[PDB]
């Protein structure tokens, strides 16, 4: 195994997965490591076996049908590792937690929304649809982009978004386009 935490790069407390050589934090994994569970299999792992049982899970689709998509349990995991995959990132550090407001020439969003509350949403079930997270996730950028304005701390939300939506192209196979 690694000696280091996937999502974070640190050390500490790891658990270890028993069919890949990836660790992990208890919390960095999405979901939270499971308790028992011997062997255990992480997210990366899951998500390649959901692939091999269906490879035409792998043709294009339109983000119009995904979207639509009720939660069901694998949908359910494909955000999960969606939202990992952000996690992975280290900018991501700007957007995990809740945000405050209070900038000269501007007003803070209507509707906040950081990491860890897509986070607790995922895991209370609290989306029905593919459409519920996706649009919390692009919404975090939208509200940093509109924020910060000219200032040139808006490119962080550029660039969390642009590793949000490759990662959402490749998870969901959404088809190629020019
Ligand atoms: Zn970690
Ligand atoms: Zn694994
Ligand atoms: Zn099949």
């Amino acid at each position: 195994n690694s000696n280091i935490c996937e999502v974070c790069n640190k050390w500490g407390r790891l658990f270890c997965c028993d069919t890949c050589p990836r660790s992990f934090h208890e919390h960095c994994h999405i979901p939270s490591v499971e308790a028992n569970k011997n062997p255990w299999s992480c997210i990366f792992c899951r998500i390649k076996t959901i692939q091999e049982r269906c490879p035409e899970s792998q043709s294009g689709h339109q983000e119009s049908e995904v979207l639509m998509r009720q939660m069901l349990p694998e949908e359910q995991l494909k955000c999960e590792f969606l939202l990992l995959k952000v996690y992975c990132d280290s900018k991501s550090c700007f957007f995990a937690s809740e945000p405050y407001y209070n900038r000269e020439g501007s007003q803070g969003p209507q509707k906040p929304m950081w990491l860890n509350k897509v986070k607790t949403s995922l895991n209370e079930q609290m989306y029905t649809r593919v459409e519920g997270f996706v649009q919390d996730m692009r919404l975090i950028f939208h509200n940093h982009k509109e924020f910060y304005r000219e200032d040139k701390f808006t490119r962080l939300g550029i660039q969390v978004q642009d590793i949000f939506e490759k990662n959402f192209r490749n998870i969901f196979a959404i088809q190629e386009t020019s």
